[PDB]
């Protein structure tokens, strides 16, 4: 699969907890970035919010937080995690919520699930359409082509509460994208062992392709390297 | 049936579990010499990929192996190019000679079904041991020590190749049903999934002792041993 559904969606949080992803830390850094650019910020929209881990922590920093997510199964986990937030089922390429926000964020390389400049431009225009004029757009990109490592293998095992999950991924270059194949073994005393597979195309947009998408949406763009996952961060300001 | 890529993964997965065949071979050679000081030949039954044999060849004059799986035997033959390895069945084989020691390690004996097959294997072991030699059998778990629902998971990397292995064990009549899955991944080879399922018989201690006695061997059990399952030794007479 490629749609973050079913068993894969239910394993997502445990797998990334096992890999060391710290959403509390990332949310605090993201909130500080937002407050640096929009010092009276009060509202945030997290696009491709997945299971809602960032939003759960951002709600402490901003009086209104909302989310948008394409996968119904991810969205169901996010809604249970964030019962008091308004979350939306929808597509970052075309959504329309009828309000604006101090910040529009798109984290953890979700933007790489778009194919081609036309989809990238359309998403960035939607983000610009949802940001207040004194607000900020934040996009965590995928790897740039010059930084991509073909043949990369990641392997990790986590156990929690009687469930053991092992995850192995392999990445290769496929045209202008990463082809990443992911396999899971899920095990437990009563349930036995189950095997699951995922296969994704994640687009290797160049730095200049990202900057063009921000520019076409009317945002001034800046790239900061490092960031939450080693891939840096883009910030866009209206005007 | 220990074939194909599963056979080729065996050594890497057991290195990752920390199985130390060099130390087991040293301990086994010392055990044999406690019961047979001038011991100079050894037969390893169900020798698998020949890891014990490779280290035991440093301690004995002659080492030979017996193995049912052709794919395992080929790895054993690559690793032990100067040894004589036999394609055959522990329940019914005849090499035409005897050995100071006949060994059957790592619970291979648990692939037999029922007392009759167990007895017949032990009789073949006794037929191949010298009158001053020793038979060594590492058993599978006894029923009272078997742990249903056990999950094992381990990952190892060697030469750029990563192998992850997960097993699940359950009770199936008087046997353990063990399901094993592997994920194998390397930079150029990509990622593949493999799986296998085995029935490993839960013989009681008294059943093992019955098989040794019927073959004319005095029998003693040492708990603990290379795998936590103990070791049986048998002496002719
Ligand atoms: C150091 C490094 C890694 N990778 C690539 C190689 C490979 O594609 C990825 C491998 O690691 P895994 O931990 O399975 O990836 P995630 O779960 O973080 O992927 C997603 C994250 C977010 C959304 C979608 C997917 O990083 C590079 O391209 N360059 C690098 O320097
Ligand atoms: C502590 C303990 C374990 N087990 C069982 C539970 C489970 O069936 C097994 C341990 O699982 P794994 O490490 O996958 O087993 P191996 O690869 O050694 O099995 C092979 C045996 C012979 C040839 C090949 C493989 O021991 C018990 O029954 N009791 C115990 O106290
Ligand atoms: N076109 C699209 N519109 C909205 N969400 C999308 C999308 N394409 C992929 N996604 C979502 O992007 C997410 C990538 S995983 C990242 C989730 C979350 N931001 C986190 O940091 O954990 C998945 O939940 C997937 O369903
Ligand atoms: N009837 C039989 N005769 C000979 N070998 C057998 C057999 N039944 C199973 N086997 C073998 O027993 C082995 C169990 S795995 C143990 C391998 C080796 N003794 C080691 O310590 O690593 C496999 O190689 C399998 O092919």
């Amino acid at each position: 699969q490629a749609d973050f559904s079913g068993e894969i969606a239910e394993l997502y949080d445990l797998v990334h907890q096992g890999k060391g992803k710290d959403y509390h830390r990332e949310a605090a850094d993201l909130a500080a970035l937002v407050r640096r650019h929009s010092p009276k910020a009060a509202s945030l929209l997290d696009v491709a919010c997945g299971t809602g881990m960032h939003l759960r922590h951002l709600a402490d920093s901003f009086g209104t937080v909302e989310g948008l997510e394409l996968s119904a199964d991810m969205l169901a986990i996010a809604r249970r995690r964030n019962p008091d937030a308004v979350l939306h089922h929808g597509d970052m390429r075309d959504f329309s919520l009828g309000r604006r926000f101090s910040a529009v964020t798109c984290m953890f390389s979700s933007i790489g699930h778009l194919a081609g400049q036309a989809e990238l431009d359309a998403a960035l225009e939607r983000f610009a359409a949802h940001v207040l004029p004194d607000g900020v757009v934040v996009v965590e990109p995928w790897w740039f082509p010059e930084n991509f490592t073909p043949g990369y293998v990641a392997a990790g095992t986590v156990e929690a509460g009687g469930t053991t999950v092992t995850r192995v991924s392999h990445s290769s270059r496929e045209g202008e994208a990463t082809r990443i194949e992911v396999h899971y073994l899920v095990a437990g005393p009563d349930r036995g062992i189950t095997h699951h597979e995922e296969s994704h195309r994640i687009t290797l947009f160049t730095r200049e392709q990202y900057e063009r998408a921000f520019t076409a949406a009317g945002l001034s763009v800046e790239f900061m390297p490092g960031g939450p996952s080693g891939r840096g961060l883009f910030t866009g300001l209206p005007g």
